[PDB]
């Protein structure tokens, strides 16, 4: 398992979370060394338990798929809760099982379907240490349309930081103040699986992309990304979803 404590927190214990997240990742290789996530997991060993704490003390357990590091569910109190999904109704297979009641959440984990039931796109949503407190808050007591943004914020603060070494630093400047995610973050987001399989077929064929993928940079201008010698690749990218996968 790993935790995260909000009571206390800056960017430094911060920065260790999204390490302990990283390293409780399973990889059998590196790919341009980068961390390849395993293609699969057979039975309660493919769920990562994440325990997070609000300012308060009190407690969420995000079960995490750590082949794709996707949130699969949580646990608040005696209440499991999980994606409308197949892939989090087969985790709650493994995960939770002792919750007194579950609760199947009315929308699937998808980017679109959040935003869609939140009201409103990620961008739009402001993130940071504050709004992830706020997010583990609003979890710990059932409301679908409140726990659609919640949901935003946690995938974002946690995957999305694991992923991308840019994201961790993003949440890390907002350690006292959220903001909305900048362009670049939106992008890398959207672009993890579109890289992850780039990176892959770029080892038999000279470091070069197949299909160039297409980024927002830290400026708001859009870039070309074409091959393994890119800032993105040496040292952005954190973990690489396998191509089986994709
Ligand atoms: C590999 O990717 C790098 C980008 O990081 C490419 O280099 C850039 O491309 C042009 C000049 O060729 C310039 O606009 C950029 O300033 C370059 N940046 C750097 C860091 O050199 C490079 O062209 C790509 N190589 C291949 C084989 O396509
Ligand atoms: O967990 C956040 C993650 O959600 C998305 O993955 C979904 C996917 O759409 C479903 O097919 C299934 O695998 O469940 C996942 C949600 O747990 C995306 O990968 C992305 O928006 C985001 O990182």
């Amino acid at each position: 398992d790993v935790s995260f404590r909000l009571s206390g927190a800056d960017p430094s214990s911060y920065g260790m979370f999204i390490k302990d997240l990283r390293n409780a990742l399973p990889h059998t290789e590196k790919v341009y060394n980068i961390p390849l996530l395993l293609p699969s997991v057979s039975g309660a060993g493919r769920y990562l338990l994440m325990h997070l704490f609000n300012y308060d003390g009190n407690t969420i357990t995000v079960a995490v798929d750590v082949t794709n590091v996707y949130i699969m569910g949580y646990l608040a109190l005696t209440t499991s809760y999980f994606f409308n999904e197949p892939a989090a109704d087969l985790a709650s297979q493994y995960v939770f099982r002792s919750a007194r009641r579950k609760i199947t959440l009315p929308y699937s984990g998808n980017y679109e379907r959040l935003q869609i039931a939140a009201g409103k796109p990620r961008e739009k949503i402001p993130i940071g240490l504050p709004a992830l407190d706020t997010a583990i808050s609003t979890l710990l007591h059932y409301d679908s349309t409140a726990a659609a943004g919640a949901l935003l914020v946690l995938i974002q603060t946690t995957a999305e930081a694991a992923r991308f070494k840019y994201i961790e630093q993003q949440i890390q400047e907002r350690a006292y103040r959220d903001e909305v995610p900048s362009s670049a973050t939106i992008s890398l987001e959207n672009s993890w699986s579109g890289l992850s399989k780039q990176i892959q077929l770029a080892q038999g064929n000279n470091g070069v992309f197949r299909t160039p993928t297409v980024l927002v940079d830290s400026k708001g201008n859009r870039v070309q990304i074409t091959n393994v010698t890119s800032n993105v690749v040496t040292s952005n990218i954190q973990l690489l979803l396998n191509t089986k996968n994709i």
